């Protein structure tokens, strides 16, 4: 009737992504249940998909703000460019604060919406190093 | 196969927000269609709804840049509450810079999950100028 971080992690372990070995799924047990997933083809990039009631949420870190030379500049170009990386946009997080690319869907979506949205925000997350290399330091 | 301006203009045509006046079409004809949605329960606010081949895009303007006191600031604010608005993220666009609020959903979603986050970002839209209204001028 919706998706839960148990019964979401069973359906994307029986998808070919998977059931190849190109991602893994990496369910943490306890109170409530946090599914990771890693992308094995994107050098193991570690995948936060959590459930939230209004919205499926997955988010993916990018860079430390300590690697951008201009936050300033590079804020305003964040929101000037959302339509660089389709389905997915950047944030800032707290622990040192650190770019993420998040992505969200309707907390029923299909079993191949979410799984297309992980795919495409793993993606996102090289092209952002790609197409944003200028703003960073090294 | 996939929603086109046209076809989802029919969908949402016959739904119950349409169908009770509580919102309407505005489908701009021309070489290829534009799709407008007016959300009447929220001051006749104009929702821009296009299908671009990897994403169907929904957007709705803020603000002008102008209207806020410290952009600096407030972008940085902006990467930092992403968690504020589910399903949608603010973004800058230009014709004088705007603050907009854009939506994205896969190009084959069901029609009440494209239905479901126009409402939501209309809501979101409400949201924001009440959330951040200490940000704005007057």
């Amino acid at each position: 009737r919706v998706w839960n971080a148990r019964s979401l992690a069973e359906a994307l372990s029986g998808t070919e992504l998977f059931s190849s070995g190109e991602a893994q799924i990496e369910l943490i047990e306890g109170a409530e249940a946090s599914l990771y997933v890693i992308m094995r083809e994107y050098g193991d990039l570690p995948v936060f998909v959590a459930p939230q009631g209004e919205q499926i949420i997955v988010e993916a870190l990018l860079w430390p703000e300590s690697d951008v030379t201009d936050a300033t500049a590079f804020n305003e170009e964040v929101l000037l460019s959302r339509q660089l990386f389709p389905l997915s946009s950047i944030g800032l997080l707290n622990l040192e604060r650190c770019y993420s690319m998040f992505g969200a869907l309707s907390t029923t979506s299909s079993l191949a919406s979410v799984l297309h949205e992980i795919e495409t925000l793993a993606g996102n997350v090289i092209r952002a190093t790609e197409v944003y290399a200028g703003y960073l330091k090294a």
